[PDB]
């Protein structure tokens, strides 16, 4: 029933991801000094402390807004890597998936919590 409950969850989700391994490369914005050619290829740069910044600054509205931001960074590496194999595009890959595991019952809580306040 909560329409408020998401951001701490999405806070304490984050927090888990800063603590893995695998967001190591995706923490901060990409260096252009270590990848001359980024924004070449990467219109839209995204990274783990913006997403933590806006959601503390309050400003995401809702957790598909997050969400929207923590997909940006995983479609970056996806079109970044010269390779499917690469470590840091596979990195990527178990991070999306333990994302996706962990805030698909935070959209679905807030979704029928706004329902609720809607009925
Ligand atoms: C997050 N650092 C930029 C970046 N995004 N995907 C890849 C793949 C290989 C090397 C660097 N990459």
């Amino acid at each position: 029933y909560d329409i408020q409950a998401w951001k701490k969850q999405c806070e304490e989700l984050l927090n888990l991801i800063f603590q893995c391994e695998d967001s190591e490369p995706f923490r901060q914005p990409v260096d252009l000094l270590e990848y001359p050619d980024y924004r070449d290829i990467i219109d839209t740069p995204m990274d783990f402390a913006t997403v933590r910044e806006t959601l503390e600054a309050g400003n995401y509205e809702s957790p598909m807004e997050l969400c929207k931001d923590v997909r940006l960074i995983f479609s970056n590496s996806k079109a970044y890597t010269p390779s499917k194999r690469s470590r840091i595009y596979s990195m990527s890959l178990r991070l999306s998936a333990f994302f996706e595991e962990h805030i698909s019952s935070v959209l679905s809580d807030y979704k029928s919590a706004l329902r609720f306040h809607k009925r």
